[PDB]
């Protein structure tokens, strides 16, 4: 089990017609949780939010309407038609299938930015400031200043640029960086598809 294993499991999230299958997506996320946890990081507390959300999508896929949660496209279609999404404010659907995936989608965005910033960096780069750039380019818009100003402090508990690279269990840093340019574009496709879908239906601002 390593980071390459995870990043190429996303290959399975996109069917032959470019739909995003739920079951692999969840499975791929159970791995990302697993990898987050393997780091001796303060940021393992957010893995309870992920697992929480992953269990949301697991009950929907397991419920009486399993078939509509086969894919994100199916899910969006079903939930928008049946009016099961709080488009305006949270009211009766605070745990919509749509908005839940939206949070993991945004999280998926910070990941590829950081992994890229990890890949295309000087070998003496501050990982705290790598993260801050990635964070401010993704999640920061959706977080209150209190969360913003504090999560920055916690970016300092982060290991070094090397320390991240061997943590992936692929070998020396220079061979982590090589696999990073090869295992990445699987998650980038899933993101891009999911991004397009959520944007076709004006769903990038679900509360
Ligand atoms: C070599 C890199 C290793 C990292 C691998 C991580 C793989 C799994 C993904 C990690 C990044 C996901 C972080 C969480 C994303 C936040 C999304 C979010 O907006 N959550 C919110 C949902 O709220 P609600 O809608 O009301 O239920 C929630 O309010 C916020 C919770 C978490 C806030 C903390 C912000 C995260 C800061 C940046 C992440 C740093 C990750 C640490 C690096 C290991």
């Amino acid at each position: 089990f390593n980071l390459k294993v995870v990043l190429v499991s996303f290959k399975q999230c996109l069917d032959e017609k470019e739909e995003v299958l739920l079951d692999p997506y969840i499975a791929s996320w159970k791995g990302l949780v697993r990898f987050l946890n393997s780091l001796g990081t303060i940021f393992s507390f957010i893995s309870k939010d992920v697992v929480s959300k992953l269990r949301i999508m697991e009950r929907l896929r397991g419920g009486p309407q399993s078939e509509h949660y086969r894919s994100l496209q199916a899910m969006v279609a079903h939930e928008l038609s049946n009016r099961l999404v709080d488009l305006e404010r949270r009211s009766h659907h605070p745990e919509s299938g749509c908005r839940t995936v939206l949070r993991l989608h945004r999280a998926l965005h910070w990941l590829q930015l950081f992994l890229e910033g990890l890949r295309t960096s000087p070998e003496d780069a501050r990982t705290s400031a790598l993260c801050a750039d990635s964070y401010n380019a993704s999640l920061a818009a959706y977080h209150p200043w209190v969360v913003r100003r504090a999560v920055t402090v916690a970016f300092c508990t982060l290991p070094t640029r090397e320390v991240f690279l061997e943590a992936m269990n692929v070998g020396p840093p220079e061979q982590a960086v090589q696999m990073l340019g090869e295992a990445l574009p699987f998650i980038q496709r899933v993101y891009n598809v999911s991004q397009k879908l959520y944007a076709e239906h004006s769903l990038l601002d679900l509360p």
